[PDB]
């Protein structure tokens, strides 16, 4: 079977904070002696639509914040902000502060969340950077400051805060860096989310993980260029295939015996046909939140 | 927003994952207390696959014979016994993280999350539901067998499975922590199948509801219900009570689709149980 299987969320809960200031109030990411949460947490009712943020932290003392690991308060020493993420120093280290790095994912890369309401993680799941940088992911209120991430070897790392839902009921965030994936702000003021489009490298990755579970039906006897892949492809609103995105592709194709342009005219195909009642790996569409990594880690 | 197949936090069955060696069979462990819970199957040979004598292979073992790895640390077993299908072995050393945790056992329908361990190192976890064929459709990619599916009740974790198994249609099978199996399946590697599944038509009824709650009203009688649906599971009056748009207007917006996309998908999704739809989406 096939699963879309999250990253077991431990090392991660034992860094969800809560963070308070004024009555506001979301999560936090306790690494070391430093909180990390997003700077919108010091705006008030009036500060929603054009917050000057480094004069609203100018007039914040370290005493402005409340900081809360589970029922202890952590006292806060100090405060900086960098981009969009602000940052809290506090006196005590957290004991539980895993292997971890920042990191800043590319488009199409996936990745899991911890959902956290008050600083108490209450769900993990699976998903991905859409191409226009936005996330079809799961959040209610409270759930600003929630991470996602990804675990290589024991070693966490941190690619994703949430920080609001767009009108069209996705989600925008930044890295650890308070860098914004895509053009978005952190502002109430009306955003709109570009076109979407399907991550083609991973539905061809999904294709193969059907292969290797022993599913050959949608395979054919065509092959196809680059180009007339791309030029059938995007008529789907399917992203590009680049050539970076073929060299991805070589170990599952040795692994398989088939050409990625082989895989490609196959995908032509079921673009073309549907999928006539049938399933692939238990679904009914072409699934694109399997990155080529995703399916050699599962399989 | 956002609806997603939301797998409850896993930290706490993490903590007590460890491995169970035992011959040349290599499996995962549940660290309770000072007990670890795993499949009998571990006791097993390469020549005892078809038909094995789970008492007679038992009592030939001693306790050295059990090799029990937790992280860097070998645990030492002084005591050996077994309870249905799964084995138990007693270690000296209680385990410091044992949350507060309970063994129940689950309905075909309800859900669970389950972490999916590889010799005793856990690697992912997702959410499943317990079809109606009492089996699991996961992904267990071998070393897998001992891994627990469970949910969380506020601080209480409720282990309510242990894979044990894979049938040869690609779906799984397990038991509950007290070692009896769900469904009609024996662990031998024998000829066993999945029965024919049906469809959990009450989680069906609250996915279309948390797609209103999402934005999608585009399709927005009890027994003329039933007999169309059933050419899917029936629909009691508790399935109508635990759902409360009524729920007969829910039924008819599903009559009309199962004959002649909602939430990015092209199928009606059956995993989530109604108390699964107002967890997420309150
Ligand atoms: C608020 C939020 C998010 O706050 C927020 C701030 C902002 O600019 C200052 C713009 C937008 O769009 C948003 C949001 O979308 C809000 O979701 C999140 C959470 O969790 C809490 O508690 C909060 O008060
Ligand atoms: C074996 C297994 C599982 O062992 C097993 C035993 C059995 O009867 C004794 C029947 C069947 O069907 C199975 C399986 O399907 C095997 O998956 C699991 C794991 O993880 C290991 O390591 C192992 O040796």
């Amino acid at each position: 079977g096939f699963r879309k299987m999250a990253f077991p969320s431990g090392k991660v809960e034992g860094c969800m904070v809560q963070v308070t200031c004024g009555t506001t109030t979301l999560n936090g990411l306790w690494l070391d002696d430093v909180v990390y949460c997003p700077r919108h947490v010091i705006c008030t009712s009036e500060d929603m639509l054009n917050p000057n943020y480094e004069d609203l932290l100018i007039r914040k003392s370290n005493h402005n914040f409340l900081v809360q690991a589970g029922n202890v308060q952590l006292r806060v020493i100090g405060h900086s902000m960098q981009n969009c993420v602000l940052k809290l120093k506090v006196d005590t280290a957290n004991p539980k502060t895993p292997k971890y790095k920042f990191v800043r994912i590319q488009p199409g890369q996936t990745f899991s969340v911890l959902a956290c309401y008050n600083g108490s993680p209450s769900g993990v799941y699976q998903c991905a950077m859409r191409p226009n940088f936005t996330i079809k992911g799961s959040f209610l209120n409270g759930s600003c400051g929630s991470v996602g991430f990804n675990i290589d070897y024991d070693c966490v790392s941190f690619c994703y805060m949430h920080h609001m839902e767009l009108p069209t009921g996705v989600h925008a965030g930044t890295d650890l860096e308070g860098n914004f994936y895509g053009p978005f702000v952190d502002r109430q003021t009306a955003q709109a989310a570009g076109t979407d489009t399907t991550i083609t490298v991973n539905v061809l990755a999904w294709l193969y993980a059907a292969v290797i579970n022993g599913d050959r039906w949608f395979l054919n006897r065509f092959t196809t260029t680059l180009n007339d892949f791309n030029l059938v492809a995007m008529k789907y609103n399917y992203e590009p295939l680049t050539q970076d995105h073929v060299d991805i592709l070589g170990p599952l194709s040795a692994q398989t015996g088939i050409a990625v342009l082989d895989m490609c005219a196959s995908l032509k195909e079921l673009l073309q046909n549907g999928m006539n009642g049938r399933t692939i790996l238990g679904s009914a569409l072409l699934e694109d939140e399997f990155t080529p990594f995703d399916v050699v880690r599962q399989c």
